[PDB]
């Protein structure tokens, strides 16, 4: 009847995040963290009613909510314009302002560990004194009293678990991404967890069962996550249950069931399973959407968990028996449904030495095919591109673009070994993965040569402006994303609790000088012609500002084609819708002005 | 446990404005218009799931909604900045992005009246060849055609009601606020509803409930409006049901149980009742409101309503029965309950006269107290202070201020009489009215001498500056919102619709030119010593932006101390929080500098 035009970019525009969630001890009230209004902020929903209302009014990002469990309290934490200078405050139960609990300088950070069971005692972490390893604390909050109850040593040491009785303590010392220490400590005296620390492995999730009992995740000698379990009396390792093909990465105590509920990754989708500890039984639960977030079991074993699939935004959750769900937000796109959008195909490709490389191809529609395609590393490099809502890729799907995204060796979800092999090489074979994705597209007929473009956040912003320095004939153009651009400045401006693990990740500036030389993209400038958009947020303290400005500085020497959009309060991401959407209708734009007019002119 | 401090200021900042609503015919949907997340903008929700989802983005104030019978489409209505420039837009039953329908040139109005029962043709005023009195047309959404129906004459026209079979309608001709005449077109032929239109009176919300038989609520031969019908066959007028003491506001038919739910306005609150046409009976119901703002009725006899109390923002609530209430959104002020805001206390006095005035009495809790006291004259002047939610108040309560709001001779609620009384009398009767308030909170106690700040908005502000020019010694500063300062340069500037009915309600430059002095502001210029803030929005087409451009251009002349804030992107409101919140921010911060420093040294 009325004519409707089909939709639009501007419709993916108005779409928010929702980044973590709780859930109060007697499930009546949830938290979470979303930005709704524009900006991150705490919202509550008094369950089972879910018309939500404002929690808590701050305006930053929040790293951790957790409720009293006797209701006098909540406690989150909070930085400042992306800072990630965490600290801690309390907010009145009914919600409310914020109020400074355990915080200090604008530099320092505090972490929160643990809280005790009595809600008087809180654990935490802070640089203080101890930037480098962090040290960690409890705070009274009856007497105020603050106490040292450990100093990091050696590298980066966190407290994970907490036993009921407060007398046992298990901390986690990572030294890399994949080797990561587990320790318990009783008395003066400390006990490893797994039977050889000196072998590379990870230590996961540990969760007291007992005043006696651990139960945790660990890949120690297996290629996958599994789950294991130690004894403090008789200090037994023992490994309990594994999953073929599939790494446990998030471990749930259902308490009064005696049951785990566990997460495992399985390439590019989430899976959830019920392991009941006394029949020694898995029960495959089945989730709703296919990327978790977070997760939480209440005492009554009821279960959330906070998700996202590829047309599917951010959403929370319910259900009793893991199976049916109970969808308790409604965020949306604008005016259309998952059949709207596109669910990328899996499909793989043989990379240089004979390693097959899975990846996520988003074709567009032929209604709105533009004929281009973009190429999108994703970010980490130990992290992954899967079936994960991002309003960015289905924007710029609607757009037209047909969009590749491979999970390139150092991805995760396809076992520790793949995972470890972009250590000590960010440049040589993830790079060669890329190239040969990209021969594969054009084999594939799915991408036209001279209809590719390059678009990459993070490490992926790296290896957009290392694919560009090195490869620049395959593009069309490129945009940047907060990438590192030189390997020396960056590896000492990360943050000094990153430092003693950039040497396992990355390596030593001086013992691998001609390797940082090669893999730095700034030492490939002059093959940098492609017209680019660089993107970086000046409050950013994973991939600081310098790394943006100097890329940029050097190439305007030379004339070159480059635009730079900074945004004052933001770093590593764009929680403010605002800035999200000026990146999006920019990145539109550029992308657009680069496309070849292509103008038909037919018999009229 | 944990210290936290006591509510401040900026929790009242953080709460949404709803305006307005609509439930699709079969109840599936919801959709409302709310400045939630920072501007004005539709939500829906899927009932019974209330989490609620953007259903079209905008930005701005809207003035209807509308669902499609058969689904097909939503049609709303926006403006630009506060313009009041409505035209009519159709959005997709699902939602997504507005699309121009029934709109023009950026000054036209196209006011929506009516949709067809098959949802094809919509019937609407429009000012583009008429914008004095308005033309009604209609346009056929299936072919494109758009016919004229009628032609405003004499004064400003509306279409209020259409029969089911389109045959007949029902036009209402304002010549006043309290003087509104109906006639109905059937043929080419006119017959008035009421016996007599040359009868100061009003005829309001009529509806059909046969192709031959309308009811209305109407004032005609009394001083309250009663339930009235007229049978179009017979042009037999009758008087139906009529409340004591109260008179009906709003009239909806509930069709399939041949019974209509009405609400009165008793003073400060409104009332709903049930009348059953069969039986002669009515039937009193409950709400959890004490203000509506809108009420629809389901088909299926549902009933949906949106109000507030001085204590309760703006919500709705949904009922099968009219006696036990479901409230369906939840909109807060951020961390409190009801108990934690002051309900006003009823209270009244006699003027100058000795007519009685009811006035609402806010008393600072003793422990917030600041000692001082606002006074407040309502806006409209043919409107009411009731026991109606604004953020404002309870904000200035909570920094400590008592407010009191009188219900001048002027005013809704106490009767057609009593609404009269400002009519050609805007600075003398109401006037003497808030003096002889002002007078009695000094001596009842609630209020000290020196401690009176004066405050208001629209009419109010336009009374804020005639007392501020003829009684400055009563107060210690005074805050002018968007009022009229100038009689003579207002009464041109209105829209050119509104000037029909100046007349009646103001009276005429030449006719009354002694009177429009007098009762000028501008007037009183050098009597205005006393410090004043002064708030404007640039769109306003009510009161546009000269009124206070002037008045603080000549108060500048002389050296005053005067603060102004204009607004760019607003009319006569502010419909997006950022704004709102500066008003708050800049008012409470100018009635903090104005307080005596009453500095008290302590023995220490």
């Amino acid at each position: 009847m009325i004519n409707f035009p089909k939709p639009t970019v501007e419709q993916f525009f108005r779409t928010y995040t929702i980044t973590n969630f709780a859930v109060s001890s007697d499930e009546k009230r949830l938290v979470f963290n979303a930005n709704l209004n524009g900006k991150m902020n705490l919202w509550a929903m008094d369950l089972p009613d879910t018309y939500p209302y404002l929690f808590a009014h701050r305006d930053e990002s929040c790293n951790f909510i957790k409720f009293d469990p006797e209701n006098r309290y909540v406690l989150a934490g909070f930085d400042k314009d992306g800072d990630e200078n965490y600290q801690i405050y309390a907010i009145p139960n009914e919600g409310g302002l914020p109020h400074p609990l355990i915080t200090g300088d604008a530099s320092e950070k505090y972490y929160f560990s643990h809280l005790s069971a009595d809600g008087k005692c809180v654990y935490y972490e802070t640089s203080k004194e101890n930037p480098s390893f962090l040290n960690t604390r409890i705070r009274n909050l009856e007497t105020g009293e603050d106490r040292l109850l450990n100093v990091g040593e050696v590298s980066t040491t966190e407290l994970a678990a907490v036993s009921e009785n407060e007398e046992s303590f298990v901390y986690l010392r990572a030294f890399a991404n994949t080797y990561i220490v587990g320790f318990v400590k009783m008395g003066e005296e400390t006990f490893n967890i797994t039977p050889d620390p000196e072998k590379v492995h990870v230590a996961m999730e540990p969760v007291f069962t007992d005043n006696e009992t651990i139960y945790f995740a660990t890949d120690y000698d297996s290629d996958e996550m599994y789950l294991a379990k130690f004894d403090l009396t008789s200090k037994e390792f023992s490994k309990v249950l594994a999953f073929d093909g599939e790494s446990i990465q998030s471990v749930k105590w259902d308490k009064d069931n005696k049951a785990f509920y566990l997460i495992t990754v399985k390439g590019v989708t989430d899976i959830l399973y019920r392991y009941d500890v006394a029949t020694d039984k898995v029960e495959e639960c089945s989730l709703p959407v296919d990327i978790i977030e977070q997760i939480q079991v209440a005492k009554s074993g009821n279960l959330y968990i906070l998700g996202r699939s590829a047309t599917v935004p951010h959403n929370v959750y319910q259900s009793s028996n893991g199976v049916e769900w109970k969808q308790l937000t409604n965020n949306r796109v604008l005016g259309l449904s998952p059949e709207d959008m596109v669910e990328p195909d899996i499909v793989s490709y043989t990379s240089f030495d004979g390693m097959e490389i899975e990846a996520l191809l988003f074709k567009a529609k032929p209604e709105n095919d533009n004929g281009y395609t973009i190429f999108w590393p994703h970010g980490g490099p130990q992290s992954a591109e899967r079936k994960m809502f991002r309003s960015m890729f289905q924007c710029f799907i609607n757009r037209g673009y047909t969009i590749f995204a491979p999970n390139f060796r150092g991805s995760t979800g396809y076992g520790s070994a793949f995972t470890k092999l972009v250590e000590l090489d960010w440049g040589e074979g993830p790079r060669l993965d890329c190239i040969a994705g990209i021969e594969w597209l054009f084999e594939s007929g799915f991408t036209d040569r001279n209809k590719l473009f390059l678009v990459g956040g993070s490490y992926g912003g790296y290896m957009a402006l290392l694919l560009h320095g090195r490869h620049s004939d395959y593009f069309r153009a490129v945009v940047d994303i907060f990438g590192p651009s030189d390997l020396f400045t960056f590896i000492n401006s990360v943050p000094p609790h990153w430092k003693p693990i950039m040497e396992r990740w990355l390596g030593d500036p001086e013992r691998d000088k001609e390797r940082f030389i090669k893999d730095s993209p700034v030492t490939y400038l002059d093959g940098m012609v492609k017209p680019m958009l660089v993107i970086q947020g000046a409050k950013d303290p994973r991939v600081v500002k310098e790394e943006s400005d100097q890329i940029v500085a050097k190439l305007k020497e030379k004339g070159r084609d480059v635009e730079y959009l900074v945004l004052e309060d933001e770093g590593h991401g764009f929680s403010k819708k605002e800035n999200e959407i000026k990146v999006y209708s920019l990145m539109l734009a550029f992308l657009e002005k680069h496309q070849a007019l292509e103008h038909h002119h037919h018999h009229h």
